[PDB]
């Protein structure tokens, strides 16, 4: 089997991407944030504290003939950005882009933190990291991909995120028309439960490539590119007036600037992030200070190849017995 679904930016900055997902019988379609940095499929629901729902579409398990309470199971997750959610668990039928999993754990939120409430466009998350990170207790649950894998034509999914435009998540096949040149594959460590890999270096604009190993994660659920302070300083030093602002919480730059590209290495291959992808616009409405899309990972504890990086590539998440990651230009 295969599936193919369009993913759409939630706003004009590509802050996140939503993908329609069918849950239950008859189908309830919710728009979920596909997150290769976590491993819980959780939704706003009829059980979510009413004051914490503001515009989201909810899953109502009592209206699904295929929903079953997973008795005794609870979940609770805290994300790197300080947001969180928790609740109980149902199993139900879940379909993405025509690919159907029966008995998928659907984690129903009883509570969500303010950042989730405030984002009316995101009805929940669909985790695509390794199932070892799943938070369901006392019986850990599998991700949608893990459940689907054996039925897939090939044990892969691909992320093809758009810049200020829709893109695609495919399951079970590699669309050879969706990228240019060849796909370069690179080793993955699953030791921390992430799609963790090592970039071979970087360049800033038309500058020379610096060969250096940068361990990090491929994370569709993080907006920006978070890299070591040395690398980030070298990038922003090429933008007149750019500076790190403790008050704003990262690097800002004059909105009048033209940003240089940023290149990262995948083996001997190179992925080029155009400068425009690194512009996240005014820090506040009407400001002439703009927020940068490359930020320091210092004190996150991990480097994160988030959407800024991933949307410059066609990315293969290869879930074979020994997982790997593939990157192609597009």
């Amino acid at each position: 089997s295969t599936g193919s679904a369009t993913t759409t930016p939630i706003d004009s900055l590509d802050d996140a991407y939503i993908t329609p997902v069918q849950i239950g019988t008859p189908a309830q379609t919710l728009n979920l944030d596909f997150d290769t940095g976590s491993s819980d499929l959780w939704v706003f629901s009829s059980e979510t504290t009413a004051s914490e729902v503001d515009g989201q579409t909810i899953y109502t398990p009592s209206k699904s003939t295929t929903a079953k309470l997973l008795s005794g199971a609870t979940w609770s997750i805290s994300y790197g950005d300080g947001s969180s959610s928790s609740g109980d668990v149902y199993t139900d039928t879940v379909s993405v882009g025509g690919l159907t999993v029966t008995g998928q754990a659907v984690e129903s939120a009883k509570k969500v933190s303010s950042s989730f409430t405030e984002d009316s466009t995101i009805d929940g998350l669909l985790g695509l990291a390794f199932s070892t990170l799943n938070t369901v207790s006392p019986t850990q649950q599998k991700t949608f991909f893990d459940n689907a894998k054996a039925s897939l034509d090939s044990p892969v999914f691909t992320a093809d995120l758009g810049y200020h435009a829709p893109g695609t998540y495919n399951f079970g096949f590699i669309d050879t028309t969706a990228y240019t040149g060849s796909i370069t594959y690179t080793a993955v460590s699953t030791k921390q439960g992430f799609w963790e890999w090592t970039s071979t270096g970087y360049a800033v604009g038309s500058g020379t490539f610096k060969s250096t190993s940068i361990d990090g994660i491929a994370d569709t659920g993080t907006t920006l590119l978070y890299l070591p302070a040395t690398v980030v300083s070298a990038y922003w030093a090429q933008v007149s007036g750019a500076k790190s602002s403790s008050s704003v919480g990262g690097y800002v730059f004059p909105c009048s600037a033209t940003l240089p590209s940023f290149t990262f290495g995948v083996g001997s291959a190179r992925i080029v992030i155009p400068g425009d992808y690194i512009d996240f616009g005014p820090i506040s409405t009407g400001s002439s200070s703009c927020f940068g899309g490359i930020q320091s990972s210092a004190g996150i504890g991990i480097n994160i190849f988030g959407d800024v990086a991933l949307k410059a590539a066609f990315v293969v998440f290869n879930g074979a017995t020994t997982p790997t990651l593939g990157f192609a230009s597009k």
